[PDB]
């Protein structure tokens, strides 16, 4: 159990690393989920990949610039679509003079410099991006085949889980963010920092994300009044300053490079990139997660967002609620510690 809810990290032994499905259950039996978020550092020894050097070749067809509006602390995000770049060229613009991490002391400083500076130049973000560039072979902890019941459901019942279970590549540079979400349906995601410099992340735990909506809603009602589920558009900025004065819980910590970050069903998170970084990400899912995907808030405003059906789930491993569950009966409230 880990009452505080702080975000915890992890280093594995080889031994111990070697199966990712066994290691996160151990991860939940320590309340690693009650964070929402946590790290996990894999032993020194253990390489995805042997040379990074062709990913300079590799396309961004579609760089993002993110246009940032508002002013302390709350903010709203909206995007330019950019001409297709490779990571080569994405890479020297990250290091250009208008675009390069400032100077800083530490972690803390350039977080303050963050919060200063979003609505000056623009950040250009290559998020989003169709691939995986481990190594083929790699057998531990790979992002592209992980193997949890989001697979089971796919490959043996022939069930379309709408391309969540694939990896995504971000190439970030300074002052890019990812705002305020969830996953969708809930589910859980898994994030390794290929190379680069680092990505800092905030996180509520669970137990408190119902706060962080209603803090959401009060700050931004016209945004609410558009949709039920308006922070899973990914365009919404909250500053750890505003969190602390409202008393959100919530926790902070950074990402450096060869380490994996692990949300968590309905863990609130955020966060920024430190400089130009390349990390690798996907959803996943576990039993656990069934109860969350269940009562997912879902978006009701756009058309084909991210909408999973839960019936094989629940036929399938709840079978003893699936008919109450069909009649509407299955009544319960999550609890987020067990
Ligand atoms: C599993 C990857 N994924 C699925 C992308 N599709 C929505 C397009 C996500 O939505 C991840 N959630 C956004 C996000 C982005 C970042 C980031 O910008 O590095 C960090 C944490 N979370
Ligand atoms: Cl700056
Ligand atoms: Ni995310
Ligand atoms: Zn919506």
């Amino acid at each position: 159990l880990n009452p505080s809810c702080k975000i915890m990290t992890f280093r594995p032994s080889m031994e111990e690393f070697r199966e990712f499905n066994k290691y996160l259950a151990y991860m939940e039996s320590k309340g690693a989920h009650r964070a929402g978020l946590a790290k996990v550092i894999p032993p020194k020894e253990w390489k995805p990949r042997q040379c990074y050097d062709d990913i300079d070749n590799l396309l961004i067809p579609a760089p993002i610039q993110q246009m940032v509006t508002g002013q302390s602390g709350l903010f709203t995000q909206y995007n330019i679509q950019k001409k297709a770049m490779t990571v080569k060229e994405f890479r020297q613009l990250a290091n250009s003079g208008k675009y390069c991490t400032p100077r800083y002391l530490d972690y803390e400083d350039l977080e303050r410099k963050y919060w200063k500076n979003l609505t000056f130049v623009a950040p250009i973000y290559g998020a989003d991006i169709n691939g995986s560039i481990y190594d083929e072979g790699v057998d531990e902890w790979n992002i592209a085949r992980l193997n949890t019941v989001l697979d089971v459901v796919e490959e043996e019942c022939g069930i379309s889980i709408e391309g969540v279970n694939t990896p995504y590549l971000y190439f970030g540079m300074w002052k890019t963010t990812f705002a305020w979400h969830t996953e969708d349906m809930d589910l859980y995601s898994i994030n390794y920092l290929h190379f680069g410099e680092p990505k800092s992340w905030y996180a509520i735990p669970p137990e408190h994300g119902k706060r962080l909506e209603r803090l959401a809603q009060g700050f931004f009602p016209s945004s609410s009044q558009g949709c039920d589920a308006f922070l899973r558009h990914k365009m919404t900025l909250i500053s750890p300053s505003v969190l602390k004065k409202y008393g959100i819980p919530f926790d902070k910590i950074t990402q450096e490079a060869g380490e994996f970050m692990i949300t968590f069903p309905y863990g609130y998170h955020a966060g920024f990139n430190h400089g130009f970084n390349c990390a690798e990400s996907t959803n996943f899912a576990t039993v656990r997660w069934i109860d969350y995907g269940k009562v997912a808030k879902l978006c009701t405003c756009r058309k084909d967002m991210v909408k999973i059906s839960m019936d094989i789930f629940v036929r399938k491993f709840q079978p003893d609620r699936y008919q109450l569950w069909k009649q509407g009966k299955d009544i319960y409230t999550i609890d987020h510690t067990k």
